[PDB]
């Protein structure tokens, strides 16, 4: 049976973030001729097949609104069956503040709120005419009108955590961070900092180390013993990593374009990791040099505190 988070505002969100917008997916601009047809389709048959409550992980950024937002008015998924991440494009402006971004978003989404919006990045556009501090208390007027059930931030650093939290009258409740068995700490300290602080990590690209599986995998300690809980349960390896980013609690975001990947992913509550195995595959992952997909130019000179 599907589980979930408690934020610390006490509502709910699914414990994997399923539908989401791979790579492949991002569009530099927003027209007919680039809305993607393949996009809409599985993510309406992600609304269609897949079981309970279903958690979309959506971005400004992505320009995925026209697609999630035809499989949204096509499906007969139920809006309350639906949990709708979205984010402000910060790093590269799109629109002028949080408030503009999420209104526009709800437009194209087709829907009235968003269960949780995040400020996607630290890193402000140089051509943003707002600052943290201004964005922040944006997202919390969302909060306080129902636009955005939950609000929180991503790719933040502690320090970064620090800044909100001595301007917020609601605390941040997530931190979306690159998290992974290669990247256990996306800059120095974050997990700990954040989970002693009651602010819910969120994983995306914890399946870095099937991405970048390389050619001797079958001589390396940690892909050796992920093949070997895989064969042990039954399920995939992706399933088993997705499952450890959960039981290090912290909730995994997927991004597949595979419908059959996309409901493993979902179902990954049909089984259990042991605390040994939990462990080893921290210890082993530890041992391993970082693997680091985003916010490249900004946190390589983290890689050293990573692991």
């Amino acid at each position: 049976n599907q589980k979930f988070f408690t934020l610390s505002n006490g509502n709910k969100i699914p414990a994997v973030a399923v539908v989401g917008t791979g790579t492949k997916w991002y569009k530099a601009e927003e027209t007919d001729a680039t809305f993607s047809q393949e996009l809409t389709d599985i993510v309406k048959l992600s609304l269609d097949t897949v079981p309970g409550i279903v958690h979309i992980d959506a971005a400004e950024t992505y320009k995925t609104y026209p697609e999630l937002g035809a499989a949204l008015k096509e499906t007969k998924k139920p809006r309350e069956e639906i949990f709708i991440t979205d984010k402000f494009s910060s790093l590269h402006k799109i629109s002028e503040d949080p408030k503009s971004a999420l209104e526009t978003a709800l437009n194209k989404l087709g829907v009235d709120y968003v269960d949780l919006y995040l400020i996607h990045s630290p890193f402000f556009d140089k051509d943003l005419n707002i600052d943290l501090e201004t964005a922040w208390k944006q997202l919390e007027e969302l909060y306080k009108s129902g636009k955005a059930k939950n609000i929180g931030v991503s790719n933040f650093t502690v320090e970064d955590l620090k800044k909100v939290l001595a301007i917020a009258e609601i605390k941040p409740q997530v931190n979306q961070i690159e998290f992974s068995p290669f990247l256990q700490n996306q800059t120095p300290g974050i997990v700990e900092f954040s989970q002693k602080n009651d602010i819910l990590l969120e994983a995306y690209s914890p399946l870095g180390p099937l991405q970048k599986k390389p050619t001797d995998a079958d001589q390396q300690p940690f892909y050796q013993y992920l093949k070997e809980l895989s064969e042990k349960y039954n399920k995939t390896e992706a399933q088993v990593l997705l499952l450890w980013v959960y039981k290090r609690g912290i909730l995994p975001v997927t991004t597949s374009a595979k419908i059959e990947r996309i409901k493993q992913a979902q179902d990954i509550f049909s089984f259990d990791l042991t605390e040994e195995e939990v462990k080893k595959i921290t210890d082993l992952g530890l041992q391993h040099e970082p693997v680091r997909l985003w916010h490249v130019d900004f946190y390589t000179k983290y890689n050293s505190e990573a692991q």
